[PDB]
């Protein structure tokens, strides 16, 4: 099918043709859910509207949710202290000032030695063994590390914070126990950060003041931003890492590129973020009318921003759009979204890439994926497999 439908396991494999449908013809989609007209909602494809909708934060808020699925705040509970990526400026620009303190080049650059050991790790495991499910081996438990890392939790304690992690993001494709023993622990480290800071995002956070004195909307708010790190920091670079997987195995020239000349590997990376763009959509709500081309999408409407497509839009990356080229050098990609809320671990998440790539080629450079056994997780926003079947 070409029309448009919230993507499921089922038509994650292949959703680019529907994309292109409404780019070519109708890329100010009105969208009216059949069985509930009155949660229409609006789509857009083109990379020209995505781009500019995503910087304008004044006229599309974040502040009712992210998908588009009306009541989402109050239907959650989220209404009181939401995380940052459900606030507008002014309320979300001081936090994100407080916690951007935690995401420098020093904290991308302490983590990447502890990234390469264990991708080396399960790389060689995987050889070893004649290959396996590369997600559950190597691109799942990964990003966890990550985060931890950018949470300040003691590296003797990653294992039980993956754990927790792990029933989480499977949830929020539910997690009870997993969420309690979080909010416990981090409810607990926050305390500790008071007087032993580290150069963390929450140990930040803490030194700047927040969630002093039992009290604790700052401290709901911390333990708000952990969630934000968990739900957000996972599952998106898995997506990214397993998606790139056909993609590399399809094109053996593009391989050829890299395998001579590992400097391209950067380059690559960014065009592996431009084809997966693992979120694929995220919503926002217009704070007025406003019209885009022949469109007036009304006052108080939920759209959907189709970051997935605008990466793929052929009018801003050609009649190519659509092919693995690791020497595009895409302009202006929308992986990471665009203006107040642009993705704070963008670093993070390229490094992670960057090392898998020049691992996978250093180490497995003969290896086979077929697309046809990928299975996709669930979940209409974020596009990432749960299992990629790995020979090598
Ligand atoms: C390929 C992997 C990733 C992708 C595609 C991604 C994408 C995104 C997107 C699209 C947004 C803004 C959401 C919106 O448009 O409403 C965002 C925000 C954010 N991301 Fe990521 N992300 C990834 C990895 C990470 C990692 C590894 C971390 C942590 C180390 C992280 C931390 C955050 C945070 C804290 C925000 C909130 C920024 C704000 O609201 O001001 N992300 N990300
Ligand atoms: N890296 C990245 C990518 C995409 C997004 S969009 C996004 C939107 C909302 C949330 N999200 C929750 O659903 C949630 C539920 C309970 C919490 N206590 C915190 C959060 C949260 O951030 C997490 C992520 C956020 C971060």
């Amino acid at each position: 099918s070409h029309e448009f439908q919230l993507a499921t396991a089922e038509t994650w494999p292949n959703p680019w043709p529907m994309y292109r449908a409404l780019r070519d013809h109708d890329p100010v989609h009105h969208v009216v859910p059949p069985q509930r007209p009155e949660y229409d909602y609006y789509v857009l494809s083109r990379h020209a509207d995505v781009w500019s909708a995503a910087r304008d934060h004044q006229t599309f808020s974040s502040a009712q949710g992210l998908t588009v699925n009306y009541g989402e705040l109050e239907m959650i509970g989220l209404h009181d202290t939401p995380p940052m990526v459900m606030q507008d400026p002014p309320v979300h620009t001081e936090f994100r000032k407080l916690v951007s303190r935690g995401f420098t080049p020093r904290q991308v650059e302490t983590v990447e030695p502890t990234v390469r050991k264990f991708v080396v790790e399960r790389l060689e495991k995987l050889r070893a063994n004649g290959g396996g499910d590369i997600v559950t081996e190597l691109f799942k438990p990964l990003p966890s590390m990550v985060v931890a890392h950018y949470l300040g939790v003691p590296e003797e304690d990653w294992t039980q914070f993956d754990g927790w992690t792990q029933a989480i993001v499977a949830a929020n494709a539910g997690a009870l126990d997993a969420v309690g023993s979080m909010m416990a622990y981090f409810t607990g480290l926050i305390e500790r950060r008071r007087t032993e800071p580290a150069d963390d995002a929450i140990s930040h956070l803490v030194a700047a003041g927040v969630g002093a004195d039992g009290d604790t909307a700052g401290t709901l708010s911390i333990l708000a931003f952990t969630f934000t790190m968990v739900t957000g920091g996972n599952d998106t670079v898995t997506g990214m890492l397993g998606g790139s997987m056909p993609l590399l195995h399809r094109r053996p020239d593009q391989r050829r590129l890299l395998l001579d000349d590992p400097e391209g590997i950067p380059d690559a990376v960014e065009e592996l973020l431009r084809l997966t763009s693992p979120v694929q959509g995220l919503a926002r709500t217009t704070t007025r009318d406003v019209t885009i081309g022949d469109t007036t999408i009304p006052a108080g409407r939920r759209v959907l921003l189709l970051y997935g497509s605008a990466n793929r839009d052929e009018r801003q990356y050609g009649p190519d759009a659509a092919e693995l080229d690791v020497t595009r050098c895409p302009r202006n990609i929308l992986t990471f979204s665009h203006g107040a809320h642009h993705c704070l671990g963008a670093a993070a998440a390229r490094m992670q890439c960057r090392v898998a790539l020049t691992e996978l080629l250093a180490r497995c450079p003969d290896f086979e994926v077929a697309e046809s056994r990928i299975v996709w997780s669930g979940g209409s926003y974020v596009r990432r497999p749960l299992s990629v079947p790995f020979r090598v």
